[PDB]
């Protein structure tokens, strides 16, 4: 309830799913956070819900969007302190072939500049504040996926640019982390698995992939948010993994 | 001069630097080469030098360039092999707040977007000769760089897409693998180091960032490539580091 | 101060430096901690220090020690619910042509093989509570050290020892992390500064290696294993980076 | 057939598996070879098969056949360029309880101290040649294996060695590298498959463990050796997959 009282937060795709999560892991902490969502649902149902968040309407993809959000953060609560770019977006399976650029560059307009932008816009009062960025990442990028080159890409960019980030704001004390999420239990995946033939086979498939026999949730990526928010003072541009260690061992993906 | 006899390779950038590396590395071990460039200067006295090699000049921002980059290639030589996705840029050291959107998307469009049509259009004819794809990232994508975040992203994008596809293209035979250089003393070094106010100490400082105590060399570049086409049959989604040893141990980069 | 209550911890090598800081950060979260050092001077000090703290003298590469160590804690507390494998030592600089096969052996007792029979003997314990392990390995393990092969070899060994028993354990509900530590201000780097030409100099090193400017604290160790302990309910089998930024980018380590 | 012309190869464990095919490629680029193992068998019908390959009978855990394998190499052929550390050894399947401190030190004496001491006595040699070290480690010392403790910590140790020794004989010219394979069909694969319920069903799925779709070759780490010693000029510390993708992507390895 104090850990990260005083502090104010932002998170990104904050209505639902992880983001959710996250924004209720920063309010138990003692923070004050503001949900931004391109969707009005589940973003202000919870500002109803939760003593000490707020919604504000805002498309990542939209420069102008993420000006305000910023300068409404500053006008309603005088400071900034961490940025959790958490919105993004997992496409169906297509297989290479079936991919466009354009349908790639769409989307690292969100998964990718949109993280980019919020964080520009942000940097001047973190860098005032001694705060932090925290990028939601994925496993995927470190280690791929099939049926995802676009979305696989723009992971890969995000955990990179984290690294990046976290050299060119160290003189200025600011931190720079990134989350690689596996298979956490959310609308999206939900989303997906409806795609299928066999949803349920999917979600059995999805569970067995890593060694603890589940999918992980929302909460658990948020308290990894809120630990290096709050209390990892000497990390910077980790990836931190928090995926039931599907990353170990091998499984099912003579010598000719 | 036959590890790769009777083999068709394309090479992207293939005019200058790294990429003209990797064309002769190709042409000595028996391949037909296709130079793809933007620029003639280069490419076109290289095809005057190297029996075995031709110039074709292609954007690989433009789609219809690359178009009939492939389907010169067909008509030409009635095979493709393998495809190195080299051509790519560096721009000048750019603080964070000094990077711009725009110029953020202009330089995905080259160093991933170019990888990516190029990629798609062969994979068709790699398919039929059970070919392999060979992309030029960095190692600056896995480890970041200072004052580059657009870069370092587009790197670490190329990376991780590069498993992706070896995830996709396994079941047809087509190996995706990628080779990530470190301080390669190529023209591009040269013209950014030009831009420093101490050009020579920029280039001192290069060549002691390794171990090796120098900068890499094209053609050592160009070997790992020839190795990975031609006797690297186990290998897919690997990515090679050429660096002289830049990622290991500490450096220059009482608790309070 | 209730993250972790009713939780019993031990600490092995907790008489200072980093082992103390852990010890004192479960102590702030509620556990009761058992300090495990072979030298009585610093953890029966801490005993007296920190109500539910008590201090056990053992040697855990001698397996008698180790065993009455987890019957003590049994005997006492009537529960284990995490063990952090801190105890290790580095070597002063060596040569290669300088180490000894009966060197590295010795090493390897402590670093290694006294945190695999310490966890051996917890683990029954850890499965009845659904617990935890924690072991300390080292950046350098992953990125390398100059003048450090046996040092290097041992925390190698551990963080893979790490994620093999992840998988081990899974079934069982048990989950298996480690932490690797950079730079982190202890008596042992003092130590080794003090064996230095000008340890002044080895210091203010040792200092700028971290993008952040400084060395870590104990107590930033510590608050990463109760993160891991206590909040990290999906992460099995990782590697917990608290390093500073010292193996991001490039650093003191043209083509000939 | 010219590629390592009149330069002189030791490789450990040379009579079967890996490293008869790693003997085979060497040989085929034009080395001398030393085939060094402790059984005779094989070794010596390789010396009798192949013109450019001689046997001599060597453990690796014993310190004076190593001695005798170095002197008897300098005395037989002038020079030494390449040590190849393939000696190793995978024991059955043993859950963490039912291994021992004792056999985990028999391996670790195996594995890695066999490996530490050749290299130990061949660099003056590969100082005077400006020649490399390349070791033979495992993908599961990076990823884990279930039910192999002692197995995946000697691999872990292994590929971190080879980075610490890669910088501290950088600046004599000795480049130091390891391979990690996956499945490769070998005598020991075949060994420990044939220990199972059902061998055919525990091959099969070792197949289908890579994306590829089938195990690799002997002769595949062989080639990666060859790029290693011969071609590999700007590689040093660097740890090169022969995996066929088992690194890749999600496997059988909601949210309650
Ligand atoms: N669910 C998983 O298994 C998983 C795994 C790894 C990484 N991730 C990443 O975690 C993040 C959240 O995933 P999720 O599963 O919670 O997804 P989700 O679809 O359940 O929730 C995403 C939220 O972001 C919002 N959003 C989407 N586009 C937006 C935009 N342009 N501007 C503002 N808000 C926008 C959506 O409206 C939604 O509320 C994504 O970056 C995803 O890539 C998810
Ligand atoms: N030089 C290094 O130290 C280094 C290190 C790591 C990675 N790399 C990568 O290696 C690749 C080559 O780098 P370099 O140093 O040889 O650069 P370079 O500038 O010397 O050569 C690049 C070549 O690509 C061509 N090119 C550029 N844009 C193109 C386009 N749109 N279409 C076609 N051709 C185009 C250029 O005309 C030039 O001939 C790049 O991907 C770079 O990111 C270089
Ligand atoms: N200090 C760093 O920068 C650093 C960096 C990375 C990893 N680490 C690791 O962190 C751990 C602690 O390092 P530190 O700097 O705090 O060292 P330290 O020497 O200051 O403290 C180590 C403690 O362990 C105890 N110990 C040693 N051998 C023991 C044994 N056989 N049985 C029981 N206790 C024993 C010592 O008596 C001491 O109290 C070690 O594993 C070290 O490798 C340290
Ligand atoms: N087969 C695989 O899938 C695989 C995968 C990854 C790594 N590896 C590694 O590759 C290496 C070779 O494995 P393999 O499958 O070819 O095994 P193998 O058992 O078929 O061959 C190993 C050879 O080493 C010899 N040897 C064993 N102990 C020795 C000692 N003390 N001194 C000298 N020679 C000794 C054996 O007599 C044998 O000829 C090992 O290091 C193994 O860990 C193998
Ligand atoms: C949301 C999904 C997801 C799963 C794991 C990740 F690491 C991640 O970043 C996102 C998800 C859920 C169900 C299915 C899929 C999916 C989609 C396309 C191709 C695939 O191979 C998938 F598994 N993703
Ligand atoms: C071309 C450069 C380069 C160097 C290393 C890499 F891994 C890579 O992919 C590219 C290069 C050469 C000189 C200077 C710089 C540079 C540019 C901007 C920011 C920096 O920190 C730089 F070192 N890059
Ligand atoms: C205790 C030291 C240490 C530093 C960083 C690590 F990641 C780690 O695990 C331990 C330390 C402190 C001062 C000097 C040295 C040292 C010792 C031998 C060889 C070296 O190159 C060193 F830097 N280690
Ligand atoms: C020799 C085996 C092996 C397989 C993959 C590797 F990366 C490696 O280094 C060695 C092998 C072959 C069959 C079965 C097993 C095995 C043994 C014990 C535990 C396991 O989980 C195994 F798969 N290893
Ligand atoms: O829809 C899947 C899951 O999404 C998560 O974000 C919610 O917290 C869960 O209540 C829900 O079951
Ligand atoms: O311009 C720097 C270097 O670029 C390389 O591509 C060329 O092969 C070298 O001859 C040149 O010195
Ligand atoms: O000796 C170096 C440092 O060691 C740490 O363990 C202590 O907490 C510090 O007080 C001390 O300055
Ligand atoms: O025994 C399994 C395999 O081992 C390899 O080392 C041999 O080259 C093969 O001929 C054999 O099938
Ligand atoms: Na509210
Ligand atoms: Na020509
Ligand atoms: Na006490
Ligand atoms: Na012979």
């Amino acid at each position: 309830g104090t850990r990260y009282a005083g502090k104010v937060v932002v998170v990104t795709g904050g209505g639902r799913g992880i983001g959710a999560g996250i924004v209720r892991a920063f309010v138990n902490s003692g923070a004050r956070v503001v949900i931004c969502d391109k969707d009005e649902s589940g973003g202000r149902a919870l500002e109803q819900e939760l003593p000490g968040a707020v919604f504000i309407l805002c498309d990542v993809t939209q420069e102008d969007d993420v000006k305000t959000l910023v300068s409404e953060t500053i006008r309603r609560f005088g400071r900034l302190d961490c940025v959790v770019n958490n919105a993004g977006h997992h496409p169906p399976p297509q297989r290479p072939e079936e991919t466009s650029a354009q349908g790639f560059r769409q989307l690292l307009e969100l998964n990718l500049l949109g993280t980019y932008t919020l964080t520009k816009l942000a940097l001047p009062y973190l860098r005032k504040s001694q705060g932090n960025v925290i990028n939601i990442s994925s496993l995927v990028g470190a280690i791929g996926q099939a049926q995802a080159v676009p979305y696989v890409a723009t992971k890969g960019a995000v955990t990179a640019m984290t690294k990046a980030l976290a050299l060119d704001e160290s003189p200025y004390g600011v931190r720079v982390n990134c989350i690689s999420p596996g298979n956490i239990w959310t609308p999206l995946w939900e989303e997906l698995a409806a795609l299928m033939p066999d949803p349920r086979a999917t979600i059995r498939e999805g569970m067995l992939a890593q060694p603890l026999g589940r999918m992980g949730q929302p909460a658990e990526v948020g308290a990894a948010a809120v630990f290096l928010a709050s209390e990892a003072n000497f990390c910077t541009g980790i990836e931190l993994l928090v995926t039931g260690g599907a990353e170990l061992g091998y499984g099912c993906k003579p010598d000719i």
